């Protein structure tokens, strides 16, 4: 399933529990950008997910503050988890930064990560 | 003064609560969309943002399943929280829905909402 | 309807030809960023749009380089015009400026413009 | 360089031509969705880029109606060219649809898309 440890392509690290609730929550470690150390994730998965062959809609989000630095900016992980032995999760994020009203135009990245699940 | 009811453009109901240390926690009902009634939601802000007039960063989801109905879906929203007289809540959001590997490339929706505490 | 001179937002002008086959051909000035003056634009629009309301799909690219600067980027504009009494562009843009492969993630901002006939 | 014959990961094909001026011209063919042979493409392109190892910036634009097919539909992709052997252009796509004004909401699609050179 989706609770385990998940590693990405830029070599981040994504430790999460998927509650019975729907609930996902865990820590990530980003291997680049304005971050150090783990910092806090929260989000929500479908707990109840087609059984046709469909992935499993999720996302996830961290604001990048945690007891040793602060980059003014959080992203969010939306996505879908593909089990079986070779478990992914797919996604596209959205990381914004905290800016100026005159700067609100340029505070926005987009990109997208896959997941690795280890064991 | 993130903590409150907001509304969007659609008219959908946001009402979250802003834990000191950054959590974001609260429902989502949308007016738009394979939706009805509230939905859990979670997310995470900065709690200790700069003090040179910029917005404050955060983000939150929604997984579209509650006790009425269940999309197979869910969005983010990732933006900035804008005080002043008119509070605002600045996002872009993604939705994605489960779909099979060959469906991946349209299974994500991207748009904007903005939200404000003014009840329609 | 596309044809003319609109306005963002941001106060930026964008002067286009909607040729009858699909083409869009133009010029950009950027309010903000690293430009200045006015860019060479094209792209392409839904030159037989629905006739049940449905706006008209389209989307251009400006690279920003001219006889002025060059940013060593590009942005894509992604959107609908909707006709009316206030005819309007609503788009999403993508913005991505050329990197290294490692920091290949944070190449690309992602916004969106509204745009006008009505000048500022 | 740009100009050459590109196939992405869904199997889609892009021919393009990158002129002088910055222009990008061609045809793409999707190998997906509401599509059926060659769709015209113009773009641009960043014609004096950095040389210190960034990508080339670029875009292009496909409206999704030819002399076959109208999916009332346009997707733009942006992203950059990366030279040297085995090049690559890396997107992000936006693809929207036109729609009426109560389900604009819904009208766009994101994705990425990469392209590898053939020959
Ligand atoms: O620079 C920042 O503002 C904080 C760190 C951001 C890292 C981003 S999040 C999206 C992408 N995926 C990763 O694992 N790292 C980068
Ligand atoms: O249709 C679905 O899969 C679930 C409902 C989605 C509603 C979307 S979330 C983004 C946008 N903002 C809203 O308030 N509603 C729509
Ligand atoms: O800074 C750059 O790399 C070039 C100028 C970018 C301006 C961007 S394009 C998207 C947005 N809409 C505008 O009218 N201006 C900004
Ligand atoms: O369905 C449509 O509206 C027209 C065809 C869209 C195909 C999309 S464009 C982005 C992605 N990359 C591809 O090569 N095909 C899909």
């Amino acid at each position: 399933g989706i609770t385990g440890t998940w590693y990405n392509q830029l070599g981040s690290t994504f430790i999460v529990t998927a509650g019975a609730d729907g609930a996902l929550t865990g820590t990530y470690e980003a291997a680049v950008g304005n971050a150090e150390s783990r910092y806090v994730l929260t989000g929500r998965y479908d707990s109840a997910p087609a059984t046709d062959g469909s992935g499993t809609a999720l996302g996830w989000t961290v604001a990048w503050k945690n007891n040793y630095r602060n980059a003014h900016s959080a992203t969010t992980w939306s996505g879908q988890y593909v089990g079986g032995a070779e478990a992914r999760i797919n996604t596209q994020w959205l990381l914004t930064s905290g800016t100026t009203e005159a700067n609100a135009w340029k505070s926005t990245l987009v990109g997208h990560d896959t997941f690795t699940k280890v064991k």
